[PDB]
């Protein structure tokens, strides 16, 4: 007896606590949206089987290194061979299992790489030739509640991947059943030969005690057998019994090719910057070898150190929330150990097909139209240091080294060589998100160049047509119904799967070309910053080593990295173009991507100036987030070019026609939908709305340390103030927005940041500031009469409040209400003796 007496415990146990007992303090991944996905026909992206995140873990501890023709017996769906077609050093990946009735059959996916893998089913890999391979998989082994059955087919399979191994192949082996003295005898045999060891995946279910004999493993076989066995038994008893949650594998999307991926680099550009970089170290740097990156240029490593908070105030109003999960794990942080790694892996070791040459001209044309029309009644300048220390308004402390007047000498080099034409101190630094920090100084040589637009107010609906910059949640949704009244088709809000991953080469030169309207020394410096810095970068970004962690620094030329304020402006910018072109091709002006005709290119030039400014209007527009009202519903099949430019919409096959809205006020934008809401004096107001868990999440959460009482509780009357100003509509935030502001000292000013208008900072009183911002100043509304108590303002329907995310009619909820005065106490108790105001109503 041995593991086999965990394995009567097991068989000898409950239907219940089997499945209770299965998930245990276990690994798990959420595949609740791949297979929706999968169903709605989505071949790319979504992984097929829990098997790719499973085989994910072994390769990313290099348990397994797979490279080369790379076979895979009992592929079932794909999950490893689809898995294993993305990775670096794989050239081909085939794929062999039974199917039939009874058995999985392969799952047909666009995944990226897909081109590479072959996946034959009626294949019995027990009756078919071996085939040189250089990386060998294996994932077969039924279970059975007879342990003596289970060695038999797991020595069946040990037998099997015996034939198809060489001494230096590379090898994932699933050993069902690796503790019976039948498997520990062989597999020892077979770790003397072949070397490796069995290895226990987290993700594996508890009900079974695979093991996988994996190559680049080493270790004892009877003592490993063992420790898995005790920990499985560890686990029938185990208090707190609940499961840890991965994101799934996200495999990418579109062909392989040797000759087309990989960034050839420009080192007489990014070059004086990573030797800098390099003496900074010199000392630990060194060359790594086994660098994961496939699309991006690897140059060095050196070490580093590897590298949010619950906001007490609003926290303690909003009890009946301490429950909802979708509430609570948004303050905590996932810091996994490859967690980082992955998200660049997958979302942005990505190329992007170039586009064919008629689609570069159509954007090329459209784009030179658009700076042209946007700078009509603007003209582009630079931008004062005085100007940029002004935004004092939020060394080590970007204040403090506004003023270190070195810094500004240390601007004052660079700046020269960006006008020589190089740069030294120009790197980005990278931290299912990634945001491109950058050095304080760089970031100053970029807003004095391309300042102009974010400050000019380029992208202002009134000077862009489409463009929402500067517009208040308080405005989109009138400007959304505004769009409405346009007659067309329906209302179009594709989203673009990971937008700055797709800006191309060519969107970078087309953007460039708002250097066109500029020159003199401005000119020059707003090319150092498109042509070296935009369209050449350098990254760095951490890593981790089997000897600790490793910050690698890598280039690459496609892509959008800038300063986030900056970025906003042209990928609305590149956006509009977007959506300008694929209006045309819904609308017939040219006929296909791959070349423009003469008498096309005009009627192209044509269209833009005799129904551009038009058709921009038509469209609500901000970074990559738009909104489309065109001519007719031709435009939910216009794919080509969309497809072509790289802005693949997000979350259906390529080609399957876009859903359209026939009601704006689902329309999702900017994050938000928009309700249609009606006063008892019958005035409509057209009010922002999201998930209200989204909201209460958000506001229970705290940016940064060092948080006092005085600002944690002015933070909270900061969100407080601006759910009663824009979800006003909705019963629990408008309570809650109450409460905390019975709670917090009535004199004290909000002081803060909410999101990214903020009428809701001010210390007037919040009925006023309503008034000012929905009757007496939205254009939407004649009537200017007041409103002269919240007993005026309406909320949504009960249904619609419940449905957006309410909780009105939940008991505990109705508890949270009769008591808030209690709660309200408590906080006030907590803050001192101050004064305050009662907002509750009676
Ligand atoms: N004799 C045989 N020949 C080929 N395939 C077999 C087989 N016996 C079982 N199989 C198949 O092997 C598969 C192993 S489970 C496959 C999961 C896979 N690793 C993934 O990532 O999706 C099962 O679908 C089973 O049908
Ligand atoms: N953060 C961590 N904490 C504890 N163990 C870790 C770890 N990260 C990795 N490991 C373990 O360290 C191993 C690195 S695998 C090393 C294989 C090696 N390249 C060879 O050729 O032999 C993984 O098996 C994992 O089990
Ligand atoms: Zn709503």
């Amino acid at each position: 007896t041995l593991g086999e007496k965990w394995k009567n415990r097991l068989n000898a146990l409950g239907k219940s606590e089997f499945q209770i007992y299965k998930k245990s303090g276990i690994q798990e991944v959420d595949r609740t949206l791949a297979k929706e996905g999968i169903k709605r026909g989505e071949t790319d992206h979504h992984a097929v089987s829990r098997g790719s995140a499973k085989l994910r873990w072994f390769v990313e501890r290099n348990l397994v290194t797979p490279e080369g023709k790379v076979v895979d017996l009992g592929c079932g769906r794909g999950g490893w061979s689809y898995y294993c077609g993305g990775l670096k050093n794989v050239k081909e990946v085939k794929g062999l299992t039974k199917g039939g009735p009874g058995h999985e059959e392969p799952i047909p996916m666009s995944t990226y790489g897909w081109n590479l893998v072959r996946l034959q089913s009626g294949v019995d890999v027990f009756f078919t030739p071996p085939e040189k391979c250089d990386t060998l998989l294996c994932d077969i082994g039924e279970s059975s509640p007879n342990p003596t059955v289970e060695a038999g087919r797991t020595l069946r399979v040990l037998n099997l991947v015996e034939n198809w191994l060489n001494n230096n192949t590379q090898f994932c082996i699933k050993v069902l059943n690796p503790y019976m003295p039948s498997v520990i005898e062989k597999m020892e045999a077979l770790q003397r030969k072949y070397g490796g060891a069995l290895v226990r995946n987290p993700l594996s279910r508890n009900s079974t005690h695979e093991m996988y004999w994996v190559s680049n493993a080493s270790g004892n076989i009877v003592s490993s057998v063992n420790m898995i066995s005790r920990m499985l038994i560890n686990r029938f008893t185990m208090r707190h019994k609940k499961a840890t949650y991965e994101p799934d594998v996200d495999l990418g999307s579109g062909t392989r090719n040797i000759g087309i991926e990989s960034e050839t680099p420009n080192l007489d550009i990014i070059g004086k910057r990573i030797e800098k970089i390099k003496q900074e170290h010199e000392t630990s740097w060194h060359y790594d070898q086994d660098h994961p990156y496939k699309t991006w240029a690897y140059h060095g490593s050196y070490e580093t150190k590897q590298t949010s908070m619950v906001n007490g105030v609003v926290r303690l109003l909003t009890k009946p929330w301490d429950i909802i999960p979708m509430v609570t794990q948004m303050a905590m942080t996932d810091t996994t150990p490859f967690g980082q790694q992955r998200v660049f892996k997958e979302k942005v070791d990505t190329r992007t097909q170039e586009p064919k040459e008629g689609t570069k001209k159509l954007m090329k044309i459209t784009a030179e139209w658009l700076w042209k029309e946007l700078g009509k009644k603007k003209t582009p300048r630079m931008c004062t240091r005085e100007e940029f220390t002004r935004k004092v308004r939020s060394w080590k402390s970007a204040r403090e080294a506004v003023e270190d007047s070195g810094f500004w000498e240390l601007v004052d080099k660079e700046r020269n060589l960006h006008l020589e034409g190089k740069c030294e101190t120009c790197v980005y630094n990278m931290m299912s998100r990634a945001i491109w920090y950058m050095w304080l100084g760089a970031r100053f040589l970029e807003f004095e160049a391309l300042g102009f637009l974010n400050e000019d107010h380029w992208f202002s609906r009134e000077n862009s047509l489409s463009g929402v910059e500067g517009e208040g949640l308080h405005k989109l949704g009138y400007i959304l119904r505004d769009v409405s009244k346009k007659e067309g088709g329906a209302m179009y809000a594709d989203d673009t799967a990971g937008w700055d991953t797709r800006i191309t080469l060519e969107d970078l030169k087309n953007e460039e070309m708002v250097t066109n309207h500029m020159e003199g020394e401005h000119k020059k410096l707003a090319e150092a910053i498109f042509k070296l810095t935009y369209q050449n970068k350098v990254v760095r970004v951490q890593r981790p080593t089997p000897r600790g962690t490793v910050m690698d620094i890598i280039s690459r030329r496609d892509q959008r990295g800038s300063g986030q304020v900056v970025t906003y402006g042209l990928n609305t910018f590149t956006n509009m173009e977007a959506q300008l072109i694929r209006q045309m091709e819904g609308e017939g002006v040219f006929k296909s991507i791959q070349h423009l005709t003469v008498t096309e290119e005009i009627a192209v030039k044509n269209w833009l100036v005799r129904v551009g400014r038009e058709r921009l209007s038509r469209m609500a527009i901000s970074g990559d987030d738009c909104v489309v009202k065109p001519l007719d519903d031709r435009f939910a099949s216009a794919l080509t070019a969309l497809n072509d430019m790289g802005k693949v919409r997000k979350d259906i096959q390529q080609w399957e026609p876009s859903r359209g809205w026939n009601d704006w006020t689902q329309v999702p934008f900017c994050s938000h939908h928009f309700h249609e809401l009606i006063m008892k004096d019958g005035r409509v107001l057209v009010v922002p709305c999201r998930n209200q868990d989204e909201l209460i999440g958000r506001a229970r959460i705290s940016q940064g340390a060092g948080w006092s009482l005085r600002e944690t509780a002015c933070l909270g009357k900061s969100y407080a103030q601006m759910w009663s100003l824009m979800y006003f509509h909705r019963r629990d935030l408008r309570l809650a927005a109450n409460a905390i502001c019975s709670a917090v000292p009535s004199h004290w000013v909000p002081t803060s940041r909410t999101t990214w208008t903020h009428e809701w900072m001010t210390t007037e009183d919040m009925l006023t500031v309503w008034n000012r911002v929905w009757i007496q100043e939205n254009p939407w509304m004649e009537d200017k009469t007041p409103v002269e108590s919240w007993e005026e303002i309406p909320y949504l329907g009960k249904r619609e409040d419940q449905w957006c995310g309410s909780l009105i009619g939940l008991t505990s909820r109705a508890t949270w209400a009769k008591n808030i005065q209690t709660a309200i106490n408590q906080v006030r108790s907590l803050i001192g003796n101050e004064e305050y105001t009662d907002y509750m109503p009676s």
